[PDB]
């Protein structure tokens, strides 16, 4: 359970959280060097014997260095710079947790989240958004706030032991009595309120997912839920989750505080008892239970979060942890940098022997051949998702083939220029998922504000007369789906996005003209005129759009074959 | 600032937090009537002396009920009996905070959130999704443990009003030492130690809603940012929010640990500086200091929490509170069930006078007219969202008429009968954002497993060629929106999702057939014949599909006219 952890934190993260253990221990030795000194400087205090007794003062005393009021001087000194010298160091020794804390939390989720970038678009595209989201956010400061308390749980008890070691080794009685009283609640706790509050934590970890995932479920299509605008569908489903979360929440953070008041109970108590049985012979009092219970009171108040902290945190690494760096071996290790290399497409692309299918899966493709020069306009008329949008898809550069090959001027870029390739091609995605801010974004996206580009661009798009149209103009609002940015100015914004990056392979993956009939008649000024430069690929499983294509690879059952 | 508070919990959260109270401040008079006693009985326990001395226990002895053992028997036994009601009372009056607070959480914040359902579709569609989602769940949680501590803050300094009004009302020395030394520290935190903590929480908040609305704007399209595939994107982007959030959570976590730490310096501090002014002549010694110190320590460990709680809540609140509450009389206030009433669609639907826009905003209608007979298969060859997607909407059943009306069988439909006219027309967005689910799923989306209507619809939606073709049949996985759930399938299941309502207004609302081109051939035997018996819409920019339509409105600049 714990290899995780350091399978999480690299080096970095594992040398300065390894100091981090010392500083506790060795901070409490400061907290019972100068907490444990009180007694002492009470009792030597009235009245002012005691030197003149005892072995130990009495030879402590004959040091006769002075005497009994520039001693106290000296000692109230030496308190208050221990003090000020245990609140400096606790300064720096808090003001850690929140860096080792929040920064994992907001350093290492970061990294294994973008981390999912290297993956191949394959899986990245079989998997549900709101299950990536949900994961990227709660299940980190859950972890974040997990993983900073489940290092406190060692110093306190190595504290305790050194707590025991003078105060219990020593002592005898109170030997026997830390030795007996703080084990015999240690198993009262963690293995009656262990085993309930976990499965409460993980019941609770099920149902934050479930609700974020169902919501999220609720948000993409906002429209066919207000089609019939129920409060049946609205209420009861986000009541699923409301009520799921309450209780689970809840009992979580209810039975979490069970611990400490056990705690408690159990000292006040464990008191009682015991100081009941004796009442016959006493016929003396003295001290030595007063020094041993409110240091087994602290030690049980720093040893109670052990507990609870474990109980929860027990709940949330099985949560993240493996579900986050599992998915970092087959994601990363893949197109990652294409590979010391590049390629050069001068001569044409050819397919070559294909066969290729998903994750399930039954093939599709099945030695499949084709090529292309640079400058073809090809295009692909057959089955969508059984046919274009993934037959062309695969052509791109993405989807590693199951058998096949791909050549750019017989240079075989497979997994290796990948990278000096993907950054190559064109996209327009036609239903494109635009995000809020000002025409101008995305456009350029992720290119700069290149201005003789951004125009120059605005104008090939055949949007010139919707941009000098609008309000803001070229930051002109968005919205987001709609968001005028519809088909008409979405896909604008499409061809226009996607002649941001310029060469050289225009493939349309989308929609022939997304939406208007005159638009395979006016952005055909762009996409016959203007594009008379390189090589582009079509998604039409219509018409009239392809009045300027070469090949017409029709794919049907279960091979291609440009008709033509 | 606490306005919106008792705004936002309801008079059952009123009632039931006002008692809370009254059972944190009536139990601090038990720990403070159970836990004042401890000098009592160590200090009656050694020597046995005590009762024959001093008026009161002279006067106490003298009541000649016993002598000085059963005394201490039934002393230990209302002791641990007070003990034990002490924690028996704990547990409800601890287990009542996460119901409270978790409750809160996840009641509150469901009931508002889905409370933004009854809303109108316009400004709903007009406010970012990233915006919405990142609302509803980190400040929910947020404000529930800052609202859970905002109460513990007055009990402490009513218990500390009620140790000094006995501790020091009375004691005198102690009176003047708890009205200069709980004073003296109250604007050393809260004047120097506020404001700045107050700045790093609300930066602190603004850093948690950009990041939140920021990854959320890289996951909407994983794909153009996978089409460059950029590490700078990546990377560089999610660092911002990376290191932002780190800064920033790690600051508030710090800064919010200081005020404990000054507490307990300014403790002994305040002590050593008792303890070494008056250090002159003794010599001689009491108590009094003791118990004093205990006190102020205990109250100021107990309004530390205070302080802190205030400093990130007062952060806390004016971010959410106001933005959740707010949003829900213009929201909760609009078509709210009906309006006792409802409609009969048996003539036809007029338009008449339309003249609608938003709150930017330019009309885009302007005074237009136009009917539809309950079957008469209407076509808008407008351009969608200003002329389609918005007449085809407005008329819809959503989007209120800037100046309109439209009547269903010449009754005034307007935000009455809407809801008993919502859900009385169909949909179909081609691009649906399909859900991961199982074929079926959403298919009938929010009615049942009719099987009957299932099979049957399943049947008439031109799709039963590809999910008789599919591994599980209708159970069949849809990836997320394909994967496999192509163009074809999802609007196939979109028509399908269409007719699982059944009557009665067929608009297209997307795209004429999607993408395929014998799907206006192949769907027309679903378009043209199935759908031979209510009034169809069409949104088609295009030809072929509307070879069966009657009215056919253009609308130019700046009206429509139906040119057919």
């Amino acid at each position: 359970m714990v290899k995780k952890l350091f399978f999480i934190l690299s080096k970095e993260d594992k040398n300065f959280l390894f100091f981090l253990l010392v500083f506790s221990v060795f901070v409490s030795f400061i907290e019972t060097f100068a907490i444990s000194l009180v007694m002492p400087f009470i009792t030597l205090a009235s009245d002012f014997s005691y030197f003149d007794r005892n072995k130990y003062l009495i030879s402590l005393k004959e040091y006769l260095n002075i005497p009994v009021f520039e001693i106290i001087v000296y000692f109230g000194v030496g308190l208050i710079v221990f003090y000020v010298f245990r609140a400096l160091l606790n300064a720096y020794y808090f003001h850690l947790l929140a860096r080792f804390s929040k920064g994992r939390k907001h350093a290492i989720a970061y990294k294994v989240f973008s981390k999912f970038l290297n993956i191949n678009y394959e899986k990245f595209t079989q998997k549900n958004q709101s299950e990536i989201l949900k994961s990227i956010t709660g299940e980190v400061y859950n972890l974040s706030t997990m993983i900073s308390s489940f290092l406190l749980l060692m110093s306190e008890i190595f504290v305790v032991l050194l707590l025991y070691a003078l105060m219990l080794l020593i002592n005898y009685k109170i030997t026997l009595f830390l030795s007996i009283f703080m084990v015999l609640n240690a198993f009262i706790l963690v293995k009656i309120l262990s085993p309930i509050i976990k499965k409460a934590g993980l019941r609770r970890e099920e149902a934050m997912k479930n609700f974020f995932e169902i919501l999220n479920t609720n948000l993409n299509n906002f429209k066919f839920i207000k089609l019939k605008t129920k409060e049946d569908g609205v209420l009861s489903l986000f009541k699923a989750q409301s009520e799921a979360f309450s209780k689970a929440n809840i009992t979580n953070e209810s039975v979490a505080a069970v611990p400490r008041i056990y705690l408690e109970g159990i000292g006040f108590c464990v008191l009682v008892f015991i100081v009941v049985f004796l009442v016959l012979k006493n016929e003396s009092d003295i001290s030595g239970i007063l020094s041993t219970i409110s240091i087994f009171v602290l030690a049980l108040y720093r040893l109670m979060p052990s507990a609870n902290r474990i109980i929860t945190s027990y709940h949330d690494l099985l949560y993240y942890h493996s579900s986050l760096n599992i998915i970092y071996q087959n994601l990363r290790q893949e197109e990652e940098n294409l590979g010391e290399g590049k390629l050069s497409f001068n001569q044409e692309l050819k397919i070559c022997n294909l066969s290729f299918g998903y994750e399930g899966k039954k093939y599709l493709f099945k030695n499949l051949n084709l090529n292309i020069k640079k400058g073809e306009k090809i295009a692909f008329i057959g089955e969508s998702g059984c046919g274009k949008s993934t037959l062309v898809d695969l052509i791109i550069g993405l989807l590693k083939p199951k058998e096949g090959q791909i050549l750019i001027d017989k240079q075989e870029l497979n997994a290796s220029n990948a990278k000096n390739y993907r950054q190559k091609i064109g996209y327009i995605p036609q239903n494109i998922y635009l995000f809020n801010d000002s025409i101008a974004k995305n456009i350029t996206f992720g290119d700069a504000v290149d201005e003789e580009k951004l125009n120059k661009v605005i104008k090939q798009a055949n949007l010139e007369h919707f941009i000098k149209n609008l309000p803001q103009g070229v930051q002109t609002k968005v919205g987001d789906g709609g968001s005028n940015l519809s088909g008409g100015q979405k896909q604008r914004i499409a061809i226009a996005r996607a002649l941001y990056l310029e060469p050289e392979i225009l493939v349309l993956d989308q929609a022939t003209s997304a939406l208007d009939t005159q638009s395979e008649a006016k952005i055909m000024d762009e996409i016959y005129k203007i594009s008379k430069d390189k090589t582009m690929i079509i998604i039409a499983h219509r018409l009239s759009t392809i009045t300027q294509c070469d090949k017409v690879y029709r794919l049907e059952h279960g091979k291609l074959k440009e008709e033509k």
